[PDB]
């Protein structure tokens, strides 16, 4: 949906120039005080109690002003609320402030890390030194009580402790200046470790991200050895199948993501999954924004939730806030969660007692409020999509395949299965069985498990780069596997396209693919190398086709065996290829009036290089996988 889903609603929880907070004067007296703006939100669940954390910007929305950390907690899922001032600032001057809260929840305790400043009027990365800054850690404890029927709760906040004395003066050569958390909800690793994603500023004004953790519930803190590239900020982390996943903000470029199997010791870019998928705007050269990255279990399946504005207006406007769901294989757009073309910003998401909630910013004239939202309709959609992934995966994993001369043979591979095109298809659309990325069609006629092509441009386009702003099939450039069952219906005049991957840019170059000619021979394409024909085929016969691409290599299989040339390098340079799209048949909106008279059924796409036996399994069972 392009707007807050029907059946969903929200309230202006933190209302600008209206809501008051229990401010404490120097002498101890407490007076309710108006607040210009409320920014940088985070909502979490502590032992059944909702806790909303945010910046209370008293006089103005600017970063350099009087700020304190406000809090609003609840025990009745948002019916009633209580308000406190979690952390005070130093009171050293008109601009003293504490900001950018990062939060971790373990047991009934809250661990809050923030940046504290005294007098500076310029931004942190641009300070002369670090004399004005301090990294503060605050611990909060939640206690539940109860009168007759009605439950109540209190929250006690301890005295702030500084981590400065633990900040090394240098990292592998690099001279340090300041550091803060990455903002947002953090985690408690399965081994019990408290894991903080942090952003570091060096002396020379550069920025990068790193991991800061504790094995002893807050006593000590260690800094992992690994790190990101320069330019990464406001990072968010979660735990997935044994590894840590780090999702960074990147002003003026696409978002970088890394993996780590050793609590941060070594980092590898996630080129085969999520890296470079999300960005800051259509052109990717605008200011970026914060994002939430949280792991949850829906209908018995562990998945990942990601948020981020589209920013169609550019700069700091941050409009049209979306929500994504991924299983580290497929990536689904749950729609827009903000209203119309309003201005949003930072955000937060929480799954509690089978209900979905959100806390985010709304901006008008640079005065900020914080809305509390109920994702009634979004969760519905989400629950449906998971049931599909679950159902299809198991189905494919239950088929009894032939036994190979050495009950059943090897199972049909589902690990790394990203997309599937089969029987279902309507209008100019070929439907994605996994409900994420459909393929555009032209000049086709439906057949069991696929389509038959006839006419100028007959074919299908599976969008890669052509997806636009968000590039969900970015993994293809690093590695991929394409599968398909085919038949050739009519003899071509010379050479004709059947299936492959094409590149952005001049001419109509291909990365890898397969073509057929007038002599009944296959014509494989391996990068820019001339396509010399080989082998032999017959009209109307069903053939298994497979395309492999890994380690910059390429291979093409027919009937389970490789064709001559298979194993050759397909791209020179350290620069990644830029796949425009996958092509099935011979689609085209311009140029040569291609008319590939072929029929294609059951196209499968994986995010990894399938092994030899896995290809055998597919070749011997292609008659059992179709969706009828
Ligand atoms: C400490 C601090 O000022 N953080 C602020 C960041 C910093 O500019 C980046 O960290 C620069 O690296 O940007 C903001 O202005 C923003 O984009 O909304 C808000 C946030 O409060």
């Amino acid at each position: 949906a392009a707007s807050l889903a029907p059946g969903s609603s929200r309230v202006e929880l933190f209302k600008r120039k209206n809501s008051t907070v229990p401010f404490e004067e120097s002498n101890g007296t407490i007076r309710e005080r108006v607040v210009h703006s409320f920014r940088i939100p985070t909502i979490v669940n502590v032992d059944g109690v909702m806790v909303a954390i945010a910046d209370a910007r008293y006089e103005t929305s600017f970063d350099n002003s009087f700020i304190e950390t406000a809090v609003k907690y609840s025990v009745d899922d948002g019916a009633t609320w209580n308000t406190q001032i979690a952390i005070k600032n130093s009171r050293a001057s008109s601009v003293s402030r504490v900001m950018d809260a990062t939060v971790i929840v373990k047991g009934n305790k809250l661990y809050i890390l923030v940046g504290s400043f005294n007098k500076t009027r310029n931004s942190w990365t641009q300070h002369r030194d670090g004399s004005d800054w301090e990294p503060l850690l605050v611990v909060g404890e939640v206690t539940k009580s109860a009168a007759n029927g009605k439950t109540t709760a209190t929250i006690s906040w301890g005295k702030p402790v500084s981590l400065k004395p633990l900040f090394p003066a240098e990292f592998d050569g690099i001279l340090t200046k300041e550091f803060v958390g990455g903002v947002g909800a953090a985690i408690v690793a399965s081994n019990g470790n408290l894991v903080y994603p942090v952003q570091i500023a060096d002396m020379g004004g550069r920025v990068f991200t790193k991991i800061m953790y504790s094995e002893d519930d807050g006593n000590t803190w260690k800094f992992a050895e690994g790190r990101s590239k320069f330019g990464c900020s406001e990072p968010a982390v979660l735990e997935w199948e044994g590894k840590l996943i780090i999702n960074n903000r990147v002003d003026g470029n696409r978002r970088l993501v890394y993996e780590s199997s050793d609590m941060g010791k070594t980092w590898v870019e996630a080129l085969g999954t999520l890296s470079h998928v999300w960005t800051n705007s259509p052109t990717s050269n605008q200011q970026d924004c914060q994002s939430s990255f949280v792991a949850v279990t829906i209908e018995g399946k562990r998945v990942m939730l990601f948020t981020h504005p589209l920013n169609l207006k550019g700069r700091w406007m941050r409009d049209r806030l979306h929500l994504w769901m991924t299983d580290n294989q497929r990536i689904f757009d749950v729609g827009q969660i903000s209203i119309g073309d309003e201005n949003s910003g930072y955000s937060s998401v929480l799954y509690k007692d089978d209900k979905l909630y959100s806390l985010h910013e709304i901006n008008t004239n640079d005065v900020y409020s914080l809305v509390f939202v109920r994702l009634i309709g979004e969760l519905q959609l989400m629950k449906s999509v998971v049931r599909t992934w679950k159902e299809e995966d198991n189905h494919l994993a239950s088929i009894c395949t032939p036994v190979v001369p050495a009950g059943c043979g090897a199972a049909v591979p589902t690990a790394g299965l990203v997309g599937f095109l089969s029987h279902s298809a309507n209008g100019s659309v070929w439907e994605d069985v996994y409900r994420c990325v459909d393929a555009n069609v032209a000049n086709a006629e439906r057949v069991p498990n696929g389509l038959k092509f006839n006419g100028v441009g007959g074919g299908a386009v599976w969008p890669v780069a052509r997806q636009g702003q968000t590039r969900r099939y970015q993994f293809a450039n690093y590695r991929f596997t394409l599968v398909a069952t085919v038949t050739i219906d009519e003899l071509p005049k010379g050479t004709s396209p059947l299936l492959g991957a094409g590149l952005e840019g001049p001419g109509d170059a291909k990365l890898l693919g397969l073509s057929y000619d007038k002599n009944r021979q296959w014509r494989p394409l391996y990068g820019a190398a001339p396509a010399s024909p080989t082998g032999s085929w017959e009209l109307h016969k069903k053939y298994h086709v497979v395309l492999t691409m890994a380690d910059r290599q390429g291979s093409v299989y027919v009937d389970g065996q490789p064709l001559a040339g298979s194993g050759n390098t397909v791209v020179r340079g350290a620069t990644l290829p830029d796949i425009s799209h996958f092509y099935i048949g011979g689609p085209r909106s311009k140029g040569a009036p291609t008319d590939s008279r072929v029929t294609v059924t059951n196209v499968v796409l994986y995010n990894r290089r399938l092994n030899s036996s896995e290809i055998r399994t597919l070749f011997l069972s292609q008659d059992m996988i179709g969706t009828d």
